């Protein structure tokens, strides 16, 4: 934890590009001069290229695949928005305007703005702040552990999902801990968990007036999961 700590920090180096593998070749700062059908279905591309990065990610967790697989399932597709989220703004560039996914594909804030809406800029003002704290590696490799595994409605067995949440919490805070004994910047750093929350929830407010609007539908995947987080 210690092994768990090093566990986590391979298993978020390995889902995200290389510096080296950015792929600058779409980007364009100026767009010349509402959304349309390529706009939307970028959109739906870059949601659904995340998630099996973020299934492959989650199985690298320890202990994550000795949770019932239904409680697998649950958990990834409730965190799969946030996760997106956290990792979007993590990995993008807030001062530049410069969206990084996962796949390395490096967009402008302005080539995302007619598929995501006004989300992309509340992503990038949580991007601003999340910078600001300087969360180092290891520390964010234990923060998106924690947006996963957390408690969720429908759960078979909760309590193995609080342990191995209470597992991962220990590794931050004794990581925190001895990068600087202590708890203020811990829980400055867990009170990004609850406005990720929110920015999830303007996730799906945008995914259900694209699916009013009906340009292009959301595929299979995405659908599912807006559906099946819909508390009604």
């Amino acid at each position: 934890p210690a092994n768990l700590l090093t566990s986590l920090v391979r298993a978020h180096l390995d889902s995200g590009p290389s510096t080296a593998k950015l792929d600058y070749s779409k980007f364009q700062e100026l767009v010349l001069p509402k959304e349309d059908a390529g706009d939307v279905q970028q959109f739906y591309d870059l949601l659904s290229g995340s998630l099996e990065v973020i299934r492959k990610w989650a199985e690298k967790i320890p202990g994550f695949a000795e949770l019932s697989p239904a409680d697998q399932d649950l958990l990834l597709e409730s965190a799969f928005l946030e996760l997106f989220i956290l990792r979007l703004a993590y990995r993008s560039k807030p001062g530049e305007g410069k969206l990084i996914f996962c796949s390395g594909l490096v967009l402008h804030r302005l080539q995302c703005a007619r598929g995501f809406g006004d989300w992309i800029d509340s992503i990038l003002a949580f991007s601003r702040s999340l910078h600001s704290l300087l969360v180092d590696v290891p520390a964010f490799a234990c923060l998106s552990a924690l947006v996963l595994i957390t408690d969720r409605h429908g759960l078979q067995e909760p309590r193995r999902v609080e342990e191995l949440q209470n597992r991962i919490a220990s590794c931050l805070k004794e990581h925190v801990a001895a990068v600087a004994p202590q708890a203020s910047c811990l829980s400055r750093l867990l009170g990004k968990l609850p406005e990720l929350r929110t920015l999830c929830t303007q996730g799906l407010q945008r995914i259900f007036y694209l699916k009013l609007e009906d340009l292009v539908p959301p595929p299979p995947i995405i659908d599912k999961i807006f559906m099946d987080t819909l508390p009604f």
